[PDB]
């Protein structure tokens, strides 16, 4: 049977029919031997009524190629921390056994990726970007940025790796080319027309991380940005028409890292040395307009950046302000600690970048020849020079943590008598903590934490746990009191933690003014013993500036920095599994691998219709 | 080009070729039309190195494996150090795309090795072992082997 002989056996039998088919293919179809046999066999299969295999072979040599697409494969490799060698063992494994290999080899993953990483698609900025090279193919660059390594100067010790900013921007936006064109079609807007009127709004976040169990300090810092919204402007009269708004901005999977350093947040010297070129790009990109081949056409974008993912330690550090138990507590308002226990609500937003610059001028030139404390007072806390602009905004997640540590400390005080005995020792504080922790374990089932992470603060700020420690406080008025307190807090909480309160909870906004006022009045009254002249700063932000911010900046909580914070978790697993192994190469590898992890094109296949 | 043409145009463009092929097949193989034109494809593709084409065509025709024995998969999972949850993620992701499901689900691995693990086959001894119980289906036991846990003793 011809299915039993060797292939040499075959050639040596079927030579003449091959010659006949090649000659007829020459004289009638163009010399195409391949296709002429493909459609021959395809029609002999459709002779029998064997439709199904005729279809499998029909979709087999066109459109789809091999079993599963290479990109689906690169994505699964990525989404599972699969080592290159682990992947090849599996490739050999699934291929040798019943294949019909399905996965693709490594070197085609390595060749089909350059489409996903930065530095591949062309662009042009009109007008030309300021003090930025015009090559559009820069991949991962090392962050020292041409440091003059000579030993006698400050040393170039610190290791870093970074993309050029704009290239990562353009890569993540051509990644969003899919959804922006789908938003263009869904709205039934014109496609070829209205190409130069786009508007992108971009949240960027920065943060460091301590006790990175390395394998120079322990602490590592990760600088990342996220695509928040894209809206349309052309052709006029109207405003920005939103096209795309991020459905889950708080997720990690939507947080794109740009630069990694093995540096601490503290030394300002090394942080600005590395992160300078980045500031100039942002500042240099604000003016020009982007020109990109998207949806088949060259099109023009403009940008609005919103720095909101910073913590307050760094928000105040990066703005010349003094930290953190300072007299000027508020980053937005000018009240001292005293002035923040007196007046809780009546306030107006003042702080921004430029006035901070001019007031630093007032601090450095000293035109009025004032003494230190009063030069301190004319500038209202502006000492060091701001190096970077951050939206004056509040962070959601750490606010929840602060109120949770305050209520934890308040519960510790109430179990015992703090308003009876105004001066306790540490013994009763640990003792009060011990009965609270026992009470928390028996009721609600929550063992204690060395430090209250956000999820424990979600379980903390609920009414049942609160009533399980309310049952410890003997006086029934202080009990009912802090219970009414907990209830007022629970009504105004979803106002800031929600993505768009104007839509998801309009009613807490409308009674927000009254609800925060009643909170502040009841606190001042039945708690003056604790809140005479010392309040924490998040409580200020939340009793003074939330309605104003959320009305001004159409949404809150949607910009917190949580999305980036939890991603450090992934950074940690990427330092474990894909180590280079070298510090020199290893940051570059993490970045590469983590950029891929955070792509959307690869996240569409990670879902696979759920 | 006869690639993007409709059916019956390729039909009457290649009637004489298919007639010559069927005549030759009846001449040498009893008349199995399909197998001849299938090996014509075999050798026509393997001429240019795209062996990948030839493999997937021998993949369709009475293929060995849509799918894998569940044992090979359990083995894959334990030999690639795959987390159970990651493998499940992969299973869902690789099944939704072009998946007829190939990898087996997790819960079929768990009963698949109840044969691979200890304490399964029936066995005995003669003479009966000493100071060893005769129960043979005892699986993983913690080794303390009966420590008399009271505190004051050696703990
Ligand atoms: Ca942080
Ligand atoms: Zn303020």
């Amino acid at each position: 049977h011809l299915l039993s002989l060797t292939r040499r056996a075959q050639k040596h039998r079927l030579r003449d029919l091959k010659n006949q088919v090649k000659t007829f293919a020459e004289k009638e179809e163009g010399g195409d031997v391949k296709s002429v046999c493909l459609t021959l066999f395809l029609l002999a299969l459709r002779a029998g009524n064997e439709h199904k295999q005729a279809d499998e072979l029909e979709a087999m040599m066109q459109g789809r190629g091999f079993g599963l697409h290479p990109a689906v494969c690169l994505a699964i490799r990525v989404n599972t921390f699969l080592s290159c060698s682990q992947y090849h063992k599996m490739y050999r494994t699934v291929k040798a056994t019943s294949g019909r290999q399905i996965f693709q080899p490594l070197h085609t993953l390595r060749n089909a990726e350059k489409e996903l990483l930065p530095g591949f698609h062309q662009f042009e900025w009109q007008p030309a970007l300021k003090n930025v090279s015009t090559s559009w193919d820069v991949g991962i660059i090392d962050g020292l940025s041409g440091w003059t390594v000579s030993v006698d100067d400050v040393p170039a010790d610190t290791i870093s790796r970074r993309f050029r900013y704009d290239v990562a921007l353009v890569s993540a936006l051509k990644d969003l080319e899919e959804d922006i064109m789908e938003g263009l079609r869904e709205r039934a807007l014109d496609d070829s027309m209205c190409t130069s009127g786009f508007t992108v709004v971009v949240k960027e976040s920065c943060d460091g991380m301590g006790d990175v169990s390395e394998k120079v300090p322990e602490k590592a810092v990760r600088f990342s940005f996220t695509i928040m919204s894209i809206s349309i402007r052309l052709e006029g009269e109207d405003d920005g028409i939103t096209i795309f708004q991020e459905q889950k901005p708080n997720s990690e999977l939507s947080c794109r890292p740009l630069c990694l350093m093995f540096v601490d947040e503290s030394d300002h010297e090394t942080l600005t040395a590395i992160l300078g070129p980045v500031v100039a790009e942002r500042k240099a990109m604000m003016e020009s307009r982007l020109i990109i081949s998207v949806g088949g056409l060259l099109r023009s974008f403009r940008f609005f950046f919103r720095g909101t993912g910073y913590d307050e330690k760094m928000v105040r550090e990066m703005e010349g302000l003094e930290a953190s138990g300072s007299t000027y507590i508020c980053t937005l308002c000018d009240s001292t600690r005293a002035e923040a226990s007196q007046n809780m609500v009546l306030h107006s937003i003042t702080r921004s970048h430029d006035e901070n610059l001019e007031r630093y001028e007032i601090w450095r030139k000293n035109p009025f020849s004032e003494s230190a404390d009063e030069l301190r007072d004319r500038v209202k806390g502006v000492s060091a020079k701001p190096f970077m602009e951050t939206q004056p905004t509040l962070d959601a997640l750490h606010c929840d943590i602060g109120n949770a540590t305050e209520f934890y400390k308040i519960f510790q005080d109430e179990i015992g008598e703090v308003y009876q005995k105004p001066n306790p020792s540490r013994e009763e504080r640990r003792r009060w903590r011990s009965t609270l922790d026992k009470q928390l374990r028996k009721k609600m089932k929550l063992k204690p934490v060395m430090r209250m992470n956000g999820n424990y603060a979600r379980r903390l700020m609920t009414r049942e746990a609160v009533e399980a420690v309310c049952e410890l406080v003997p006086s029934e008025e202080r009990r009912e009191a802090l219970l009414k307190l907990m209830d007022l807090y629970l009504q105004m909480k979803p106002v800031w933690r929600s993505t768009c309160p104007s839509r998801d909870c309009p009613d807490q906004l409308c009674q927000y003014s009254y609800n925060s006022q009643q909170f502040a009045d009841l606190l001042s009254s039945m708690f003056k013993y604790r809140y005479d002249g010392k309040i924490t700063n998040y409580l200020h932000k939340t009793l003074a500036h939330v309605p104003e911010i959320v009305e001004r900046d159409g949404s809150i909580g949607a910009w917190a920095s949580e999305g980036n914070e939890s991603g450090n978790k992934l950074f940690r697993r990427f330092r474990k599994m894909n180590a280079r192994q070298s510090k020199t190469f290893e940051l570059e590898d993490i970045l590469k691998h983590h950029w891929l992890y955070t792509s959307k094109y690869l996240q569409k296949f990670m879902e696979a219709h759920k």
